[PDB]
C-alpha cells in the first residue's frame, strides 16, 4: 500500500458535504476538518472552538449511513486527547475576551482550526480503516449556529456578525492505495427537562452505557457576570468573578455613593473597619483615602430569597484590603478573603432577578451590568462551568424489569477515569435499558437550585461491517 | 464472561476485613478502597490523604497470604498514576490549611476519597486476574493513626479529634463471572537509624531491588514553621516559608521592637538602607513609614552553631522592599531577594532549638511560633519535603560476598526514571543481597545535618501461583 | 541473558571517544551520556543544556559507521520525552540568569546532566538491541563550543570562561550478557541562506521526510534585550521583555530626563494622562509623584523604518499605571496594557540599529543596553524563540520531476502532531526528493523581516543490518 493526505473542499447548504470516490483510494481513516475563522472587527471564542461548531457528523455509502455521531459525543470521545483539543483552537489569541473600542478596530485576527473527527476506523490504523468497495463515501458535517461558539457582551453587534459569518470548511483524511469487522455506533437519549429518568429501547448488543447531566438555560438570557477566558482553572473562574464584584463592593466616595438601585444597602465602614451583615463580619481597610471621602461597603450586591433565608454574595467576603489611587480615582485592591466558589461564577444573571426572588436581586452599578457576557457553549455538563459539582446522588440501571446495576457514590465514574486514564470521566457501565437517578439537594434559597437539568444516556451498539 | 463492579462494607477491629466469596464471582481484580472523611469543626489533610491512611494491605485465602504490601510501597507503585493520586484526595478543599475561628466553625466539609489498591492481578486485565477456586478471599486493610494524615497547629484540639475520628471504609473490585502463573511480592527491609547498610536474606529469585532513604523525626516534636498546602512545588514551599519569616524580619516600630526574646538582635536600618550582618549586606527600604517610627531588621531570626560558624536565616536575605500600611498597621512587602532553599523549609523547629545549638535558636515572636504546624506524613523520602536533595554519594550491592553492582552518581535512578517514564524514581536494579551506601556531607553547622536517616531496601521476589 | 548498567570514561581530543568490547557484552542499547558542569565564579545555561552540547554522535565498528546523528536531530527525536529533557538539565538552578557581584562570587554551583542518546536499538528493547559480533564498537561524541549552551551579558568574562571550560563526559549503556534487521539512519540537508529550496539526492528507500526552518543570526552579534530563564512560556518571554522596557518607557524626573540619546523623544505626560504618538494614545498615570517632579513618556524607545511607516515599540503600549517610591527612587509599575508579542522578544538588538534603519534605532539608556544578553542556542527553529510563527505558506515535494505532495496549510504538521502525540511537530511526510517552499510575508518595515532563514530537510533512509 501507499498512504496519502487528501484534502477536499465540499458543498455548503449550515451543512457541508464531501464526496470521496477514486479508483486508487482503496481505504481511508483519520478525518480532520479545517475551519477558517474570519477577522472580527467592531465595538471571544469558546475553548475548543472547532469541536463546539460541530452539531453532527455522518459517514454514508450508497447503502446508507455507515457511522454517525452527535457533536458533543465526538468531543467527549476526544476530551482525553490534549493534541486534538489544542488543534480545535485553545489559545489566548482565540479564547481571551478581546475588546473593540472603535467600529474599525480588530477584535480577533483571522485563524485556522483543525478538528480531528475520531472514528472507529482509527483504532488499529490500517487494520480498522474504512475500505471503499468501489463505493462513493459521503461525509456530511452539520454545524451549530455561530452564537454557540462565541462569548460576547451587549455592546457587540451580534446581529450583523451572525448575518455576515460563514463556515469555511475543508475535509482531510489519510487515503490508502492498496475480512468482515465490527464497529460500535454511539446512540444518545436526552431525558425530559428535570426528569430523573431516560430509556434506551432496542438494546440487543451494547458495549457500554454512559450517564451524565447537562444544564438547560432556556429559562435565562444566557448572561453571566464573568468569564476567565483562556485561563480555565476553577481558581481562574473564581478570581475573574471576585474581580468583577470588587469595584461595586467597596466604594471610596465623598458622601453616600450614587448610581446604585434604591434597593442597594451601601453602609459607611466604621473606624473599626468591621461591617456586620447579620451574622457575617466584613473587615474593610483602604489606604490613602482622601480627607473629603469615606469607605463604603455594598452589603447586598447580589441577593436571593424565596422574611426567610438570604443568599447574599456580599456576606461571602470576610476581609478586603487595598489602596486608593488619587491619579486614577480607583481603589487598587490587595488581599481579599472570601468564600466564593465555582457555583457562584456559574449562576446566570437571570436567576438573581427571577420571579421566585422576593428581592430586586442584582444591585450592581449599570457599568458592571453592561460588562456581563453571553455564554452559549453547547457542551456544558453538570450545573457549573467546570462540571465540578456531582448532582447525582444515586443511579439505577434496569435491563428490562431487572436491576442490572445500582450505586450511590460515583464508583462507575472512578472506574471509567482509572481504566481510560481520563480526568474527565462519566458514570459508565462497560460490558431495553432504563436509567433512574436521584438528584442531590442544593438549598431552595440558592439561585443554582433553579438551573434546569437534563439527563443524558449514551449507548454504544455493536454492528457488523 | 461478564464483569461487575462489586462493593463490600467490612468489619472494623484500626483494621478493616472484607470477605469475598460467591458462586458466580469466578475471578477478580482492580481493588478500590473508599473512605468517608468527616466534617471537621472547631478552633488540613496531607496530599494523597487516601494512600497515607494505609499502613498495610493483605490478600488471603484458606491456604494463607496470596499477596501483601506495606502502605508506602503501594503508594510508590501508584506514584506515576496521576488519576489514582487525584482520587486519593489532592485538592485545595482537602489540602489547604483551613482555619477555625469559633468552636462551632466548619474547618473541613465532609468528603469521599478513593484508593486504587494496585495489585499484580491488574497488569494484563482478565489474563492476570485473581481466580477464586471456590475459595474465600479475605482483604485486610490496616490503617495508620489519623495523626499521620493531618497537618495542624497547637490551637487545634487534636486530642478530641483523635478520640472521635473513625475510619469508614468500603471495598470495591471488578468481579468476573466466567493456567499456572507468576506474581512478584514486594519485600521491604529498613536499616537501623543512621546505619548506611541493610541486608535482604533468602534472595533466590528477585525481579528487582530498590534503594531509598527516609528521614526519622523521632528526635523532634514534628513541628515545622510553614507548609504550602495544595500548592506543592519547590517554589510554593520556599514562598510559604519566606512569607512566614517576613513579619518578624522587618519591623516598623516607634522605638526598639518589643515582644522578642532578649537573645534577638533587632537593629535600626540606616538612612543608607544597608544593614551588615558580618559578611552579609541586607538592603531594606520601606515606603510610607510614619514620622514617629523607624525600620528595624531582625539580624538573627533563626540561628544555629555547634565562637564558630553560624547558620543564620536573616543572612539569607539581600533585599527587602515594601510599603507600610497606616490602615492595618502592617508592612505590605513587595520584592524580596533571598537565597532560601527547600532544605530551609524542611528543618523541624526542634533542630533550631536543639542541645547541639550554643545559641537560643529561634528568636521569632510568640505570634509566629504559635502558627507552627505538626506534619507527620508517613511517606516522606530524603531529608527535604520534595526529596530534591540526593544524599547517597555511592551505592554498593553485594550478592553473597561478590560485588553485584556499584555506582557513585544515581545512574540507576536515571535508568529507573527513563525506563518507567517516571519523574519520581529510586536507585533501582532491574533483573542474600547486601546494600552499603556512602552518605554525602552537609555541614555539621547546618541544622539539617541532625535529621536522622533510615536506609530502605525493597526486594521483589518471584512466586508461582 | 543478564543485563548490566556499564559506564565508561573515554578519551578527549572537543571530541570524546568510547570503546566497547568485552567477551561477556553480547548486546547493548540505551546510551546515556553524563556531563559534569563546573562551578561558575565571577562578575545562565540554555534549557536542555545536555542536548545543546552535542554537535554529532557516531556509532562505529571495524566495518565503519553503523549509525550516526546530528545533535539537533537527536534533540528533535527526544523533544516529546519530558523525562529525557529534564535529565538534560531543565531547572531554575541551571536555566535562570544568575548574577555575580564580585570576582569571587559563585554564579552557578557545579552539577551533573544526563543525555539520553536515543538510538534505533531502543525501540523494541532486547529485540532491537545492537549485537556485538566479537566486534569493537566505538562511540564518538563531538561537542558544540560552550558559547552555544551559555546565556550571558557583556560584563561576564566569557574569554576566560571559554579558555578554562572543559567537557567532562562519561558514557553509560545497558549491556546484555547473552536474525537480520533494518534500521533508519537520519540524513539532513540545509538549504542556502534565504533559499526556499533544498534537495536530498540518492533517495531509494526512505521511511519519512521532515521539513522545517531555522533562523540564521550571522548578520547580528546574537544579543537580545531580554530572556525569561527557566520560565519558558510565550507569556514569560513577553513579560520579561515588557519588564526590561518599562524603566526607560515611563520616567519620573525633575526636569527633562537625562542619560538618553539626542534621538530620544521624551515627552511630559499631560494632566489628562494621555500622550499621543501619531495614531496611538498611551494613558500614563503614576501615584505619589514628588511635587518637584513630572511624569515623562519615552515616545520612541525602539524605532524602525526603511518618511515612511514606523515600527515603534512605544506605540505598542496603551495603559501604564504605577506608584513612585520615594525610598528607592523608582516607579513600581502595577497594571500594563500593551500589544507586545513573541516576535518582539525575538528581535536581535542588531536589527534595531541595522543599516536598513533610517532611525538611530535604539534609544534606551546605557544601563538598559548593558543588561542585554548573548543567546547562541544551536537548536532554534522558525523566526521566534517559541517557534510559534509559521512562516511556510506553501510546501511542494518532488520525487524526480513529478509532484509527490503539495500543501498550503501545515496539514502535514497537524498529522505529525496527532500521530506521534507531540505538541512540537514539523511538516512531515510518512511513508531524489526536491523541496520548495513559499515563505509568508511579514512587513518590510518590521525588524523581523531581516532575520535570515535556512530551509532544513530531514530524510530517513532504510538500511539492512
Amino acid at each position: 500500500y501507499m498512504p496519502q493526505y487528501i484534502s477536499l473542499s465540499g458543498v455548503m447548504t449550515a451543512i457541508a458535504s464531501f464526496e470521496i470516490r477514486d479508483q486508487y483510494i482503496t481505504a481511508l481513516n483519520h478525518l480532520v476538518l479545517s475551519l477558517e475563522l474570519p477577522e472580527v472587527k467592531g465595538m471571544g471564542y469558546v475553548p475548543y472552538v472547532g469541536y463546539k461548531c460541530i452539531n453532527h457528523v455522518s459517514i454514508s455509502s450508497c447503502n446508507g449511513v455507515i457511522w454517525e455521531i452527535e457533536g458533543e459525543e465526538l468531543y467527549n470521545n476526544c476530551i482525553n486527547n490534549t493534541i486534538a483539543l489544542k488543534h480545535s483552537g485553545y489559545s489566548s489569541e482565540l479564547n481571551d475576551i478581546s475588546i473593540g473600542l472603535t467600529p474599525n478596530d480588530t477584535i480577533k485576527e483571522p485563524s485556522t482550526v483543525y478538528v480531528y473527527i475520531k472514528t472507529p476506523f482509527d483504532v488499529e490504523d490500517t487494520f480498522s480503516s474504512l475500505k471503499l468497495s468501489d463505493s462513493k463515501i459521503t461525509v456530511t458535517v452539520t454545524f451549530n449556529p455561530v452564537s454557540d461558539i462565541v462569548i460576547r457582551d451587549s455592546s457587540f453587534d451580534f446581529e450583523t456578525f451572525n448575518k455576515e459569518f460563514v463556515y469555511v470548511p475543508e475535509l482531510s483524511f489519510i487515503g490508502y492505495m492498496v475480512k468482515p469487522s465490527f464497529i460500535e455506533k454511539p446512540r444518545r437519549v436526552i431525558g425530559q427537562i428535570n426528569q430523573p429518568t431516560a430509556t434506551v429501547t432496542e438494546v440487543h448488543a451494547a458495549t457500554s452505557l454512559s450517564v451524565y447531566t447537562k444544564p438547560y438555560y432556556g429559562n435565562t438570557d444566557n448572561k453571566f457576570i464573568s468569564y476567565p477566558g483562556y485561563s480555565q482553572d476553577e481558581k481562574d473562574y473564581i478570581d475573574a468573578y471576585v474581580s468583577r464584584l470588587l469595584d461595586d463592593l467597596v466604594i471610596v466616595s465623598d458622601g453616600p455613593p450614587t448610581g446604585y438601585p434604591e434597593s442597594a444597602e451601601i453602609v459607611e465602614v466604621p473606624e473599626d473597619g468591621i461591617v456586620s451583615i447579620q451574622d457575617a463580619d466584613v473587615y474593610v481597610k483602604i489606604d490613602n483615602v482622601p480627607d473629603n471621602m469615606s469607605v463604603y461597603l455594598h452589603t447586598n450586591l447580589l441577593m436571593f430569597g424565596t422574611n426567610s433565608f438570604i443568599y447574599n454574595i456580599s456576606k461571602k467576603f470576610s476581609a478586603i484590603t487595598g489602596t486608593y489611587s488619587d491619579a486614577t480615582k480607583r481603589t487598587i485592591f490587595a488581599h481579599i478573603s472570601h468564600s466564593i466558589n465555582i457555583i457562584d461564577t456559574s449562576i446566570p444573571v437571570s436567576l438573581w432577578t427571577s420571579q421566585r426572588n422576593v428581592y430586586n436581586g442584582d444591585n450592581r452599578s449599570a457599568e458592571s451590568k453592561a460588562k456581563d457576557l453571553f455564554i452559549n457553549d453547547p457542551f456544558i455538563k453538570g450545573i457549573d462551568f467546570k462540571n465540578k459539582t456531582d448532582i447525582i446522588s444515586r443511579l439505577e440501571v434496569r435491563f428490562g424489569n431487572d436491576v442490572l446495576y445500582s450505586e450511590n457514590g460515583p464508583i462507575s465514574r472512578i472506574y471509567n477515569e482509572l481504566l481510560t486514564k481520563s480526568n474527565n470521566g462519566t458514570r459508565t457501565l462497560t460490558f431495553k435499558l432504563s436509567v433512574r437517578v436521584v438528584y442531590s439537594t442544593m438549598d431552595v434559597n440558592h439561585p443554582i437550585y433553579y438551573v434546569q437539568k437534563q439527563l443524558v444516556v449514551v449507548c454504544n451498539d455493536l454492528y457488523k461491517v
